[PDB]
């Protein structure tokens, strides 16, 4: 694993950039010295087994613990270090020597840092608001999962000052209404707040302190490959190349250039993080691609982004209420609630269809009745919201991709609630919402703005229509109905045998870094969210996303389901941990899980079978513990042969564990999940020779908890796992 491999052809072997390179060296040499020094009167006043560190963190100093492992905890423990680093620091002015320094100087700086926080107390803190300092592990764990998932786009780190005021704001301003998130250091912490512009944690806007205090950025993101992705203290190159996939961050060097600053961003450039600077460059004093001027004020941030390789548009919706995901979640009472949409209430559906281009104007919403304020509070109405889409790109196959996003899409902006799917959608608006000037063509608005934002290569219009009226919502719930049943159709069509291909799923790997999902059209995603339709429809969509086709290629196992082609894949994938897969089982190479399952099976030897629990059942299970205690031996990517994370609709797939038994073989479930599944289960039941009434066999917590418990049970009902072989 060679990380530096992305440095090669940076610059060709003659234009080395001799000044940028003895800028650097000086800075690191004086960043250095610094520690030297700042170290040496911390260890004669307070002694060198005197502890040291941050606040709120298990991991040292983040930095270091990371590149090199060491676990500092006391001042004797930077010695060695120091030592070390300034022995790297060499005088050949190459673009290596350059990174080892700009890695000297994180070191440096980390260590400043800490020594530091020798005069901090909870009680006596030292850079105290609106400034952060260290920043806690909490909030890392908090937002580091956002970031590295990519929910927050990139990451900029500023450092110096900007041209003004004006200058700043701006940029800031809209980098920051990007959804970025903000590291910033020094001057523009001034220029920024001079104009009243509100940042902190809430805000995901850093403002770090001032000199070496910009190393607090480096081990926020260092702590994410720590914690996330589960990077071994002292794997140099492993946290490179993590930082380098998953941390979207570059650095903004606004201001005149000084050594140690530029030390320091020559840091993020070692761990593959790029500098964009204010100052026009000579080209002796840069790197094409990692060290780069763009002076107009109006370029830096688009330019960055680019850079970077960071891709996003945004949408402009005004509304006369809050929007963002973090909305989401919020309930409304019927003690709140100023109308009631669906439900067992009152007519609703819900429907994103594909048009030709003739046919949409593009933006035009539209309320066809009494919209929010033609109704009684508390009172229940009517609505189809249709979502019309046309795009060169577009296909009928992204339709439910797509309109899925609905409950997601209505549940970002604050007063507002969204549940269930189709015709069985139940939404539901609260007073604030209504009160802060919320109208029936808002939710019109929230949409087409989205839709045209999360879908930039296959939409191109949009086009909204809600409806309260109940002689429309009835004739346009028919029409769909006819969209649903053409759909669900496409669906149940679908079976392992008649295709070739499956998906394969990363997503996860954001917090189960060794888990792949492979997804069939007989085993849905365990988090029951990503079917082989959906899988297939984002790799088209993004045929570079974490959904990628595997065809079934070189057979292994016809029964347990064993191909090399998947045992390929998932061993490449999972960081070389798991190297077979059988997809009927869970006695042998069972798939891994996330930790996203809706349920967990395990097999119980004292009844033959397998008893299954969900994710909301909080009851003890007859393996004697409980949802989550097995969720913890069962999630993070990790294989368990007997325990396996599914999700709830494949208890009903017919290919359901089927080299252990299927369906016959589950002797216990909570009450209410068995409910839930009911049809589906006796359905399945029936097809399978075990009888119209097989669930009534299976037992549940009302029969028992315990093995001793559940025995008589499935002896009385004659519960045919009893017959089959064990499973061992
Ligand atoms: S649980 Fe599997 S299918 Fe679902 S998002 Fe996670 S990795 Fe993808
Ligand atoms: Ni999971
Ligand atoms: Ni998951």
């Amino acid at each position: 694993i060679n990380f530096d491999q992305i440095f090669e052809g940076a610059i060709e072997p003659g234009k080395e950039p001799k000044r940028l390179f003895k800028e650097v060296y000086e800075g690191a040499i004086t960043a250095t010295s610094y520690a030297e020094i700042l170290l040496s009167r911390a260890i004669e006043k307070y002694g060198p087994d005197h502890p040291v560190g941050y606040p709120d963190t298990a991991y040292f100093l983040p930095v270091i613990r990371a590149f090199s492992g060491e676990e500092v905890r006391t001042l004797k423990d930077m010695v060695p270090i120091l030592n070390r680093m300034r022995a790297q620091i060499k005088s050949e002015l190459t673009f290596e020597n350059a990174r080892l320094a700009g890695e000297a100087t994180w070191y440096a700086a980390e260590i400043i840092e800490a020594l530091r926080y020798l005069k901090h107390t909870p009680e006596n803190p030292i850079v105290v608001p609106p400034w952060t300092g260290f920043i806690g592990d909490p909030v890392v764990r908090q937002y580091g999962i956002k970031m590295v998932d990519w929910t927050i786009p990139g990451e900029a780190i500023i450092i110096g000052r900007a041209k003004d005021s004006k200058a700043a704001k701006k940029i800031v301003d809209d980098l920051m209404g990007k959804g970025l998130m903000l590291f910033l250091c020094d001057e523009i912490i001034e220029q920024l707040l001079e104009e009243n512009v509100k940042l902190g944690v809430d805000y995901i806007a850093y403002p770090l302190g001032n000199f070496t205090q910009v190393v607090h950025a480096a081990n926020y993101a260092l702590r994410a490959g720590l914690m996330f992705g589960g990077i071994a203290p002292g794997l140099r190159d492993a946290h490179r190349d993590y930082q380098r996939r998953r941390v979207l961050a570059f650095v903004l060097y606004l201001g005149e250039h000084d050594m140690v600053k530029t030390a320091a961003a020559m840091g993020a450039i070692f761990t593959g993080f790029p500098v964009i600077t204010d100052q026009p460059l000579p080209e002796d004093k840069q790197i094409k691609d990692w060290f780069i001027s763009e002076p107009d004020y109006d370029k830096i941030v688009q330019t960055a982004l680019e850079v970077r390789g960071i891709k996003i548009t945004s949408i402009d919706i005004d509304l006369p209420i809050n929007f963002g995901p973090a909305f989401e979640g919020e309930s409304i009472r019927k003690g709140d609630m100023h109308v009631e949409f669906g439900g067992g209430k009152t007519p609703s559906f819900e429907l994103v269809r594909m048009v030709g281009p003739d046919e949409i104007e593009d933006g035009k919403v539209e309320v066809i009745g009494p919209d929010i304020d033609s109704v009684e509070p508390g009172g229940r109405l009517p609505i189809g919201i249709v979502v019309d889409i046309y795009g060169r790109k577009m296909q009928e196959d992204f339709e439910p991709v797509l309109e899925r996003r609905i409950h997601y899409f209505t549940n970002y902006g604050e007063g507002f609630w969204h549940t269930a799917q189709r015709d069985l959608t139940w939404v539901r608006i609260s007073k604030e919402a209504f009160a802060k000037g919320a109208r029936l063509k808002h939710l019109g608005q929230l949409l087409y703005a989205k839709f045209k934002q999360e879908f930039p290569s296959i939409v191109d219009r949009v086009q909204v229509t809600i409806y309260t009226d109940e002689q429309k919502v009835l004739e346009l719930r028919e029409i769909a109905r006819k969209k649903y049943a053409e759909r669900d159709a496409r669906l149940r069509e679908l079976s392992d045998e008649a295709v070739d291909t499956y998906y394969s799923c990363l997503l996860c790997q954001s917090f189960a870094p060794t888990h792949v999902c492979i997804v069939s059209p007989e085993r849905v995603g365990l988090c029951g969210a990503i079917s082989w339709l959906d899988a297939k429809a984002a790799y088209e969509i993004n045929p570079n996303g974490p959904n990628q086709p595997i065809p079934k290629e070189g057979l292994i196992d016809p029964v347990k389901g064993q191909w090399e082609s998947f045992n390929e894949y998932i061993y490449k994938n999972s960081q070389r941990t798991i190297e077979r897969m059988n997809l009927y089982t869970i006695m042998e190479y069972p798939m891994t899980s996330c930790g996203c399952f809706e349920a967990i099976m395990a097999y119980l030897p004292e009844l033959n079978g397998f008893m299954i629990v969900n994710r909301e059942h909080s009851g003890m299970t007859p393996i004697g513990m409980t949802f989550s205690t097995l969720a913890g031996m069962v999630g993070g990517g990790t294989q368990t042969p007997g325990f396996m994370g599914i999700g709830k609709s494949y208890i009903g797939s017919r290919k359901f564990v089927k080299a252990d038994g299927g369906l016959a073989r589950v002797v216990w479930m909570p009450k209410d999940l068995k409910e839930q599944l009911r049809s589906i289960i006796e359905e399945r039941a029936e097809e399978e020779g075990l009888g119209r009434d097989f669930i009534d066999k299976i037992a549940d917590e009302t029969v028992g908890t315990t093995v001793d418990e559940v025995l008589p049970f499935l002896e009385e009902k004659g519960h045919p796992a009893l017959s089959m072989e064990p499973l061992l």
